[PDB]
């Protein structure tokens, strides 16, 4: 089962087929695009919000963790762009370059079919060309023939006449003969073409576009995987962020902050005591 | 090392610090509040892709695959999105009730501090205007003594006239010593109030406020440890999504595609063979 053998007669088919196989290959590099977008903006977002929130006190874990909280999203979120900006957006880049060569070896492939045709086409004009000739050159001998009969059966018309009659049947039947022999030479020729042609120039052109397109196909897979490994990295990533996260959670210390308000505004001083007695007696 | 002792005299810097302490907190929820907001678009942001791509040709491998991919990604999106309106949303709503009780402990605690110290203001009122009237009958029992001490010397004046004063003396005697005694006792008094307040209505109440304080501090991270927690529930259904999508990668078939594409169009025709010769003699 090849293209070149069963679909020998699906030119125009092949070539919608083959144009849907683009098509569909165009539609899934948008698809991947917009979702780098959207990925890219994303990470634009974790990074400014970290931002937002940073310090326009710092001494307390209380605010220590929330400074860990936010520098751990800024580096996700960098290390996020990242993988976005570089692999994500280099398979785009070869699968883009990929459809463009596509197209082109497409175009070329039905080219030669095109081409295959018309030269076949072309052998047929001249078979059938060569054979009306043989047909109307034979009609002529048959009349010239009737014509000499009939004058060498006319008793009342002389040898003169009867000879031209016979000298213009043979002359005839001569160039008939001589059309017979060209008609049979261009009917070998177009014969062998023909046959050439459905097995030989469109079974090798077929099967460029059957091997065009089950390249296509297994490119369009290989990103998808390629691509989804991409995506896979955001996991470890995620969890050191998330890790860092916790830790800084974890160090916080209610006991010690209270420590750090007392060497804060300790003053000092002590309280008063009782108040002596004025006796002003 | 207590607020309450070490820091008897910091009312006004305890009550600014305790304020800033909610302001953090409330900024640390506006913080997972935008955050949060920010997952919930980026899910429908997915989730929208999708159905964008989605189908408005089916039995080819290379289109199945789109399609589960596009589906991998819907139910990563929606599985994202429900632990967002879940969970990741009740963090904030039980924070936000948590800094509303609050808000209302701290101004109740205050509340204790600043009539605590109202009150032994108001005993030190009582006890200054007790030992005025102690200080005034003094001077008008040393004022009435001189008086009598000068009729008693005066050989000119009549024991009528030394009499009268000396009952004037020793009655603003006694007037003094009555005052004297009200002193005495609201001294007493006074001094045992303000020990209470010192040693007893201030330690107690900054105690709560310290307390307070504390807990305020742990639930800030207690949330922030929870939130990661939630965070990190990405991870299996980004690796269940990706998995999901590598299979799909994996189950295209060049091969069957190109055998379905002979199904499609083979006409079960048969290629032309060698043109007969007509031979018109």
């Amino acid at each position: 089962m090849s293209w070149g053998t069963e679909l020998w007669d699906q030119f125009d088919n092949l070539e919608k087929h083959t144009q849907w196989g683009i098509d569909i290959l165009e539609k899934y590099i948008k698809f991947v695009k917009e979702r780098t977008e959207i990925e890219l903006s994303y990470a634009k977002q974790l990074r400014n919000l970290s931002k937002k929130y940073q310090p326009k006190e710092y001494k307390y874990t209380s605010c220590k963790a929330f400074i860990s909280n936010l520098n751990e999203m800024n580096d996700y979120a960098g290390q996020h762009e990242v993988i976005s900006e570089n692999m994500a957006s280099q398979i785009i880049v070869d699968l883009a370059r990929y459809v463009q060569e596509l197209k082109q070896e497409r175009k070329s492939n039905f080219h030669d079919g095109r081409k295959a045709q018309q030269h076949i086409e072309t052998c047929w004009k001249q078979l059938e060309s060569s054979k009306r000739r043989f047909e109307r050159d034979c009609k002529e001998a048959d009349r010239a023939q009737q014509y000499f009969e009939k004058m060498d059966a006319d008793i009342n018309v002389t040898k003169a006449d009867v000879e031209k009659a016979r000298q213009q049947a043979q002359i005839r039947h001569q160039m008939a003969e001589d059309s017979k022999a060209d008609y049979s030479s261009i009917l070998q020729k177009f014969n062998h073409e023909q046959h050439e042609y459905y097995h030989t120039h469109i079974p090798n052109i077929f099967q460029k576009i059957q091997e065009m397109e089950e390249r296509r196909i297994v490119r369009m897979g290989e990103s998808m995987k390629t691509y989804a490994e991409v995506d896979r990295q955001v996991i470890p990533i995620i969890g050191k962020c998330l890790d860092g996260i916790v830790k800084a959670a974890e160090s916080i210390d209610q006991k010690n902050d209270s420590q750090l308000v007392i060497e804060a505004y300790k003053s000092g001083f002590e309280p008063p005591g009782d108040i002596e007695f004025e006796d002003y007696t």
